[PDB]
């Protein structure tokens, strides 16, 4: 049972005008089977757009195209992302008052490397408010946190989107 298509996608935005879908499947097989991978062109004059996008077999295979950024393709660095709103910081929602900085840090460790922990409390009483913003050295941390159906941090199930 296959992962849907569009989790399996990277859009790679940075192209030299000069790579092709052939230069880019090359590289970017390195990193899994690629079931696509498209240099997107102008309909008139074939001149590159600059863009593109590859899609692998698995999403573990994404996972480690990610994991090889920054990637050099046909002598200049790209932009790969998940099929943008490119954010580091994520809200966590539900997480009540007995969460802290551990249960959050242990769990969103695994995403991505973390920068900042801020566990939200009430202006007047200090008294947790039951969200928290975590956020990460990168974006691709996020993106794999929001396409997933559940979190489940302390024991409680929790609403997490991007911030900001
Ligand atoms: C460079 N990466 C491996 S990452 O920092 O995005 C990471 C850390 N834990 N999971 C992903």
């Amino acid at each position: 049972p296959k992962e849907p298509e569009q989790l399996r996608k990277l859009f790679i935005g940075g192209l030299s005008f000069e790579t092709t879908d052939e230069s880019l499947r090359s590289h970017f097989e390195q990193w899994g089977t690629l079931t696509d991978c498209v240099v997107m062109r102008d309909p008139n004059t074939k001149r590159s757009r600059g863009f593109g996008f590859v899609t692998y077999a698995t999403v573990e295979e994404v996972d480690a195209a990610m994991n090889a950024r920054p990637h050099k393709v046909d002598g200049r660095v790209v932009e790969p992302k998940r099929a943008h709103l490119t954010v580091k910081k994520i809200f966590v929602g539900g997480i009540k008052e007995d969460t802290e900085e551990h249960h959050l840090r242990d769990y969103f460790e695994q995403y991505g490397k973390i920068e900042v922990i801020e566990i939200m409390t009430d202006r007047g009483s200090g008294k947790k408010r039951g969200f928290a913003f975590v956020t990460f050295d990168d974006h691709d941390s996020v993106d794999k946190i929001v396409i997933q159906k559940y979190h489940t941090v302390n024991g409680h199930n929790c609403e997490v989107r991007k911030a900001l």
